[PDB]
């Protein structure tokens, strides 16, 4: 996260850190708990991931330093990538991780509500992007989970800023015209959480942008409301 501050413990209890084991253990992506055996993340996170066996999901983490060989994690049973997904910039950047065991909800880890299909018309004024990503384009993964409040941008405005791209209604953009606050390397897959009527909703999934926090370059997120049916299809299969 660029231009963000340290989170307080338990502030974003749906936020997870997805680690890869191969070649060595390190943070790969962010993700969100949406169900007791479900993580919602970005499909691009799994470029070169040939098996779920190399993945470990950590919940209830504030600092990456809490993660050692003795730290409990959830194994991944299945990686479900949207079947229209080609690349982040083309859209359909969404994936589900089905966990091998059930998440026990508590004050440190609990799910985030999906947006309501009825809330396609709401104007979110309180949105936050969180992650352990870089603070600038040439940096390193951060120890403490960072947060940054970002304003949502209309599709029309975002399209003006991404000449040469097609910004679809399945994408949602966020950022300040002057830049300064945004997601960056290592934040992808994580949530864009918006508070509406005192309830937090998973409005976006950190996906892509041209650089980090640049002037007139908003961050591009998967527009979760447009994927509620796909999420229910995959999580509620008979
Ligand atoms: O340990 C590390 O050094 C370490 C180093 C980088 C990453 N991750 C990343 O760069 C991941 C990449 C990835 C992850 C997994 C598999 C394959 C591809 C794809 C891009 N990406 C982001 O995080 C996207 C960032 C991004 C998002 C928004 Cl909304 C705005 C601006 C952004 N940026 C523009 N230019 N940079 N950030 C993770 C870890």
């Amino acid at each position: 996260i660029v231009g963000g501050t340290a989170s307080v413990r338990g502030e974003w209890p749906w936020q997870v850190t997805l680690h890869t084991t191969s070649p060595t253990q390190r943070h790969l992506c962010g993700g969100s708990i949406i169900g007791n055996q479900w993580i919602l993340t970005a499909a691009h996170c799994f470029y070169g991931v040939e098996s779920p066996k190399i993945l470990r999901v950590y919940s209830g983490i504030l600092n990456q330093s809490e993660i050692k060989e003795d730290t409990s994690f959830f194994g991944v049973q299945e990686i479900i990538i949207h079947d229209q997904y080609k690349m982040a910039e083309s859209g359909y950047d969404i994936a589900l991780l089905k966990l091998e065991t059930t998440v026990g909800y508590g004050d440190s880890q609990r799910p985030i509500c999906l947006p309501s299909k009825g809330d396609r018309n709401v104007i979110y004024t309180d949105c936050w992007v969180t992650g352990w990503g870089y603070r600038k384009l040439r940096d390193k993964i951060q120890n403490t989970l960072q947060k940054a409040k970002i304003p949502l941008v209309t599709n029309e405005e975002c399209q003006k800023r991404y000449r040469g791209h097609k910004i679809t209604h399945k994408m949602i953009c966020a950022g300040y015209r002057e830049g300064g606050k945004d997601a960056c390397k290592g934040d992808s897959g994580g949530p864009l959480s918006c508070k509406h009527n005192e309830v937090w909703h998973l409005v976006g999934i950190t996906s892509w942008g041209e650089g980090c926090a640049q002037r007139e370059r908003p961050g591009v997120y998967t527009n979760v409301v447009e994927y509620v049916d796909w999420i229910l299809e995959k999580t509620q299969a008979v």
